[PDB]
Protein backbone atom coordinates (compact mmCIF):
# COMPACT_ATOMS: atom_id res chain seq x y z
CA UNK A 1 0.00 0.00 0.00
CA UNK A 2 2.48 2.72 0.68
CA UNK A 3 4.94 3.89 -1.62
CA UNK A 4 8.28 5.96 -2.03
CA UNK A 5 5.85 8.46 -4.16
CA UNK A 6 3.60 9.07 -1.37
CA UNK A 7 6.32 9.99 0.92
CA UNK A 8 7.65 12.46 -1.84
CA UNK A 9 4.21 13.79 -1.65
CA UNK A 10 4.40 13.93 2.11
CA UNK A 11 7.43 16.94 1.05
CA UNK A 12 5.18 18.01 -1.42
CA UNK A 13 1.72 18.87 0.59
CA UNK A 14 3.26 20.48 3.70
CA UNK A 15 4.10 24.40 3.63
CA UNK A 16 7.70 24.33 3.16
CA UNK A 17 9.94 27.05 1.10
CA UNK A 18 11.58 26.50 -1.24
CA UNK A 19 15.33 26.07 -0.08
CA UNK A 20 14.54 23.75 2.45
CA UNK A 21 12.01 21.60 0.25
CA UNK A 22 14.92 21.37 -2.71
CA UNK A 23 17.65 20.30 -0.10
CA UNK A 24 15.88 17.84 1.61
CA UNK A 25 14.10 16.26 -1.62
CA UNK A 26 17.35 15.96 -2.78
CA UNK A 27 18.79 14.30 0.14
CA UNK A 28 15.49 12.22 0.27
CA UNK A 29 16.28 11.43 -3.69
CA UNK A 30 19.39 9.85 -1.86
CA UNK A 31 17.88 7.07 -0.12
CA UNK A 32 19.19 3.12 -0.79
CA UNK A 33 17.73 1.10 2.29
CA UNK A 34 15.37 2.01 4.89
CA UNK A 35 16.32 2.30 8.21
CA UNK A 36 18.77 5.27 6.78
CA UNK A 37 15.41 6.68 4.86
CA UNK A 38 13.76 6.49 7.92
CA UNK A 39 15.75 8.78 9.76
CA UNK A 40 15.75 11.07 6.89
CA UNK A 41 11.98 10.74 7.16
CA UNK A 42 12.19 11.33 10.77
CA UNK A 43 13.90 14.63 9.89
CA UNK A 44 10.88 15.72 7.95
CA UNK A 45 8.99 15.69 11.06
CA UNK A 46 11.71 17.72 12.74
CA UNK A 47 11.50 20.01 10.30
CA UNK A 48 7.97 21.31 10.33
CA UNK A 49 7.90 21.64 13.88
CA UNK A 50 10.83 24.08 13.02
CA UNK A 51 9.62 26.39 10.31
CA UNK A 52 6.23 25.96 12.33
CA UNK A 53 7.68 26.21 16.12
Amino acid sequence: KPTMHSLRLVIESSPLSRAEKAAYVKSLSKCKTDQEVKAVMELVEEDIESLTN
